[PDB]
């Protein structure tokens, strides 16, 4: 599974780009 997160990816996750969702920019994390 991957996730859109604010402010950042959590433990054991790495960032692969961004999400644009509900008018904000999120980290795209897997």
């Amino acid at each position: 599974a991957c996730y859109c997160r604010i402010p950042a990816c959590i433990a054991g996750e790495a960032a692969y780009g961004t999400c644009i969702y509900q008018g904000a920019l999120w980290a795209f994390c897997c």
